[PDB]
C-alpha cells in the first residue's frame, strides 16, 4: 500500500528546496538501535532562519505535537506537506500563503532535542483518501 520510490519522485521531483543547510545530525529511516527518524535533523545556531521548501499554505502553527515543540506544517499542491519542528519562533500564521525560500521561523531547541536544530519532514498522500505519510527527503531534495 505504501507508494514506491518511483511514484514519490515522479510526484515531487524539482518541487522542493532545502529549508536550511547544516550538519546532518540524523537522516531518514531506522537506526538499528531502534530509533526511527521520519525526516532529517539539521544542526544550526539558535535563531537561524528556517525557509519553506515550496510554495504553499500554513496548515498548522502550534505546539500540540508531542516532542516537536513549536511546529509549522505547510500544505503544498498535489498531496504534499512539509513539517518544521523545534522552532524558537514562528514568523507565519495559519492560512498564510508562503513562497519557496520564505522565512517560516527560526531554529530552536523546543521539544525533545538537547541542541538547536531543525527537524524537517516531507509527507506525501497520493490521494485525498490517504494519510500524508513520511518519505525520505533525499528522494526530492537537491544535491
Amino acid at each position: 500500500a505504501a507508494p514506491t520510490e518511483a511514484e514519490i519522485i515522479a510526484s515531487g521531483k524539482g518541487k522542493f528546496a532545502w529549508p536550511l543547510r547544516g550538519d546532518i545530525i540524523s537522516s531518514f529511516g531506522v537506526k538499528g538501535t531502534g530509533q526511527r527518524n521520519d525526516g532529517l535533523n539539521i544542526r544550526a545556531p539558535q535563531g537561524t532562519p528556517v525557509l519553506s521548501s515550496a510554495d504553499g499554505e500554513i496548515a498548522y502553527a502550534g505546539n500540540q505535537v508531542p516532542t516537536f515543540g513549536n511546529l509549522v506544517l505547510v500544505k503544498h499542491a498535489d498531496g504534499w506537506v512539509t513539517a518544521y519542528a523545534h522552532l524558537s519562533s514562528t514568523n507565519v500564521k495559519m492560512r498564510q500563503q508562503v513562497k519557496q525560500g520564505e522565512q517560516l521561523g527560526t531554529v530552536g531547541a523546543t521539544g525533545g532535542v538537547n541542541e538547536p536544530q531543525l527537524h524537517f519532514e516531507m509527507r506525501y498522500a497520493p490521494t485525498v483518501k490517504d494519510k500524508a505519510k513520511p518519505v525520505d527527503p533525499a528522494l526530492v531534495l537537491p544535491r
